[PDB]
């Protein structure tokens, strides 16, 4: 229905406001682009499902997202990745690890306090019917 094609008009644009928030923090630096291949050629050996904000907006405009939960999904990869790639004492890989963890925290803190819990379930409601 209209009104239906509405609800995700709105899930949208909800999604595109917290990413951009994300985006402009200057500790998230380092997970707004996709890896460069040519910078470090191991990535995709180790990493099987890469992720970043960049791609994450991209799948926005593509209607990928019907959901808050599977929108969380990607921001948790995108958090995952980080610890798997980077799991060592060293204080570099400590940094990403701390970084990745605040994104991660960041996102959920943002959509506890401004997602209402009735439109997720009306999401959640017209996705199952399709
Ligand atoms: C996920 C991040 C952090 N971990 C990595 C292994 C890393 O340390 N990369 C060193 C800088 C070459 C890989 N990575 C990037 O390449 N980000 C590129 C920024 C977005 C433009």
């Amino acid at each position: 229905s209209m009104q239906e094609e509405d609800t995700f008009r709105e899930l949208r644009i909800f999604l595109r406001n917290v990413t951009h928030r994300l985006a402009i923090d200057k500790r998230f630096r380092v997970f707004t682009k996709p890896v460069d291949p040519d910078e470090v050629p191991d990535y995709r050996t180790v990493i099987k499902e890469p992720m970043d904000l960049s791609s994450v907006i991209s799948k926005i405009d593509l209607h990928k997202y019907l959901t808050v939960k599977d929108y969380l999904r990607d921001i948790d990869l995108i958090c995952s990745n980080a610890l798997e790639y980077n799991p060592d004492r060293d204080p570099g890989d400590r940094l990403i690890r701390h970084r990745a963890c605040a994104l991660r925290d960041t996102a959920y803190a943002i959509i506890k306090e401004e997602l209402d819990e009735d439109f997720e379930q009306l999401c959640e409601e017209i996705q199952e019917s399709r």
